[PDB]
């Protein structure tokens, strides 16, 4: 056989998946976040990133969020665009099912996802090329 699976648009370059966190009969999120604006004259960037992760809580134990990690929305909430505050609530309000969306670069240690997209060539199947 061969191998595929290489390359294609630079649209989607990193992943987008959710994480379902458990919250313990007592027990909290255990995630810090972090404010980032990304000055000028800085190679420097801009979200909320996970600056931290508590040990003993519900992040550390289903071991799927972790630092270096960009928040787009939390269990559902489209923080894309909230302050660090603003994000701060809606953890606190999130009750137990906590769907994490973070979004990672393709092509590192992760393994390929399960659905992922094919960049076809508009093609009317072999009727060409």
């Amino acid at each position: 056989g061969s191998s595929g699976s290489s390359g294609g648009s630079d649209s989607s370059l990193f992943e987008t998946y959710n994480v379902e966190l458990v919250r313990k009969d007592g027990q909290s999120l255990g995630i810090r976040i972090v404010g980032y604006v990304g000055t000028s004259h800085t190679g420097e960037a801009s979200g909320i990133y996970v600056k931290s992760v508590i040990p003993g809580s519900a992040a550390y134990h289903n071991g799927h969020i972790q630092v270096n990690d960009k928040i787009v929305a939390v269990d559902g909430v489209n923080i894309q665009g909230f302050a660090n505050h603003d994000v701060v609530e809606v953890l606190r309000n999130a009750g137990q099912v906590v769907h994490l969306t973070l979004v990672r670069r393709k092509t590192s240690s992760s393994t390929s996802p399960l659905e992922p997209p094919s960049d076809r060539g508009t093609v009317s199947g072999p009727s060409s090329g």
